[PDB]
């Protein structure tokens, strides 16, 4: 039978651990370096004679 | 009679000037690194037994 191999391996390095950061909605959020926001938005407007 | 003085001055260096950034208060708004949202405020809670 092919079975499912399994390595042993080390400890979890805490350098290795990045999801405590985007687990929830709001952190996924919290992670961005700044938010859209109505103000920061531009609107095109094409006048014709 | 004390008068007002006034100096003779050179040409205005385009590297002097700022204010074109900031004469509207939309653009005191853009001049911000990032926007104040609601989803940035975290509020305490003491909870008594």
């Amino acid at each position: 039978m092919h079975t499912a191999e399994f390595l042993e391996t080390e400890p979890t390095e805490i350098s290795s651990v990045l999801a405590g950061g985007y687990n929830h909605p709001l952190l996924r959020q919290w992670q961005s370096e700044r938010q859209l926001t109505k103000n920061m938005l531009i609107f095109p407007l094409f006048i014709s004679d």
